[PDB]
């Protein structure tokens, strides 16, 4: 099972982006998927996760009330809608899958995820000029 992100890039402050992440390879079923982010010189941190069913989600404080995680189990893709971005959201965003977890949303711990994407760079310029 491999994961590939798309949708990152440079965006104006207050703009919005939708990241997506698609699974490929021999798949057994649907699985827990999550989003993490990491800026240079900083620890990788939780952003959002969703259950194998798609029914239940979790969000980091940073994402609450601005970002929305969703998934399409038919395509085994997960998406992060990111509204009202500001420069502090600048980071590389990584999608991840937990293939073990049969119940509940994804953990907030990086160590619980089997599979990682290569990341997509998101840069939020400030509004100036």
């Amino acid at each position: 099972v491999q994961l590939q992100e798309s949708g990152g890039g440079l965006v104006q402050a207050g703009g919005s982006l939708r990241l997506s992440c698609a699974a490929s390879g021999r798949t057994f079923s649907s699985f827990v998927m999550g989003w993490f982010r990491q800026a240079p010189g900083k620890e990788r941190e939780f952003v959002a996760s969703i259950s194998r069913s798609g029914s239940v989600t979790r969000y980091a404080d940073s994402a609450k009330g601005r970002f929305t995680i969703s998934k399409d189990n038919a395509k085994n893709t997960v998406s992060l809608q990111m509204d009202n971005l500001n420069p502090d959201d600048t980071a590389v965003y990584y999608c991840a899958a937990d293939l073990h977890r049969p119940y509940g949303p994804g953990s907030q711990r990086t160590d619980d995820y089997d599979t990682w994407g290569q990341g997509t760079q998101v840069t939020v310029s400030s509004h100036h000029h």
